[PDB]
């Protein structure tokens, strides 16, 4: 279990998320470490889901190969027959070092981001309910009348809201609005491509049992090629809603896959929001679990016994 990364100056430490602790290589180059921690109700629990981060890298590094042929994406090509560890300094190699890194470490070209968190949904619940039931709309998109609660959308419809620079929040946005932001056929060929690989993973998943209700993309533009580029983490449970397929239920609330058990014991003792507070035991084995299940599902590999 990783809760925090400590390279000893080793490599330059550039920020740590919630999850991911990232370091720079080069000067286009990123090594993204995700840990073990959660979060809830914008908060970071203070123990661990051993293994998370190991379980949502290898979980990003099969949808980057599943869209490979459909987008280009960050990942740095590693040469046959070496590793990670063959691309940074040699003392990463050390046992010490080595525990903290392998299984839970992408190594990533930089790239320029399109300023846009780009969202997809297919299926309406979250704010995009929440919206609809008062004004009929979505960002500002009309809906068709008579959805019920966590519904499928006709199609998956892209919902962008601003990507936010450090000291202020999201603010959600129509298409028209991201078009003005970053230019119209820059947003328009954004859109398709987003609801593109939404569509492909969301078909995939639902086939293997897991309903994706919507996810949160990001993307890089080559200046050079005009090729845009998938960046960030793909499709996990931590940028995704991820549904059960088995319980799900039109007109009602659903379940978070991962999550439930550990809002539900965090809601039961009124501490959402508190920080500094530690799951107990059976919180974190069920809450493990699930991304192990999550994992093999999707993936189709065993994890172990
Ligand atoms: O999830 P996070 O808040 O830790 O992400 C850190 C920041 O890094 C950006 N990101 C993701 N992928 C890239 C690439 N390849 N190049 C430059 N920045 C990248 C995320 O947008 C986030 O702001
Ligand atoms: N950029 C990278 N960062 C971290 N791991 C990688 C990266 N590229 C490939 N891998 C992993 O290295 C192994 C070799 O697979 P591949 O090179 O895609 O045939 C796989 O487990 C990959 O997921
Ligand atoms: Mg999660």
């Amino acid at each position: 279990s990783i809760t925090k990364t400590e390279l000893d100056g080793i490599l330059p430490l550039v920020a740590r998320g919630k999850v991911r602790d990232i370091y720079e290589v080069d000067a286009g180059t990123l090594l993204f470490v995700a840990t073990d921690r959660i979060s809830a109700y914008d908060v970071i629990m203070e123990n661990s889901i051993p293994e998370k981060g190991i379980l949502l890298t290898k979980l990003s590094e099969f949808w980057f190969k599943f869209l490979s042929n459909d987008v280009r994406n960050h990942l740095v090509d590693i040469a046959p027959g070496k590793t990670i560890f063959d691309y940074l300094p040699a003392k990463l190699s050390e046992p010490k070092y080595k525990t903290q890194l392998e299984d839970r470490s992408l190594l990533v070209h930089k790239h320029k981001l399109i300023p846009l968190e780009v969202i997809v949904r297919g299926y309406i619940t979250g704010s995009a309910w929440k919206e609809y039931v008062k004004t009929g709309t979505v960002h500002g998109l009309k809906q068709p009348q008579g959805l019920k609660e966590s519904q499928e959308f006709p199609e998956p419809i892209f919902t962008p809201s601003t990507k936010a620079e450090q000291g202020e929040h999201d603010e959600n946005i129509s298409p028209a609005q991201a078009a003005e932001l970053v230019g119209e056929d820059l947003s328009r060929r954004v859109a398709e491509l987003a609801v593109k690989l939404y569509s492909k993973c969301k078909d995939y998943a639902k086939e293997k049992g897991i309903i994706i209700a919507d996810t949160k993309f990001e993307f890089g533009i080559d200046e050079k090629t005009n090729e845009i580029i998938l960046v960030d983490e793909v499709l996990t449970p931590d940028s995704s809603r991820f549904w059960n397929g088995a319980s799900y239920k039109v007109g009602e609330s659903q379940d978070s896959y991962d999550k439930q058990f550990l809002r539900d014991w965090l809601t039961a003792n009124k501490l959402n929001g508190v920080n500094g507070v530690k799951m107990p035991q059976d919180i974190v084995d069920r809450t493990r679990a699930k991304y192990i299940e999550a994992y093999e599902t999707l993936t189709g590999s065993k994890w172990s016994h």
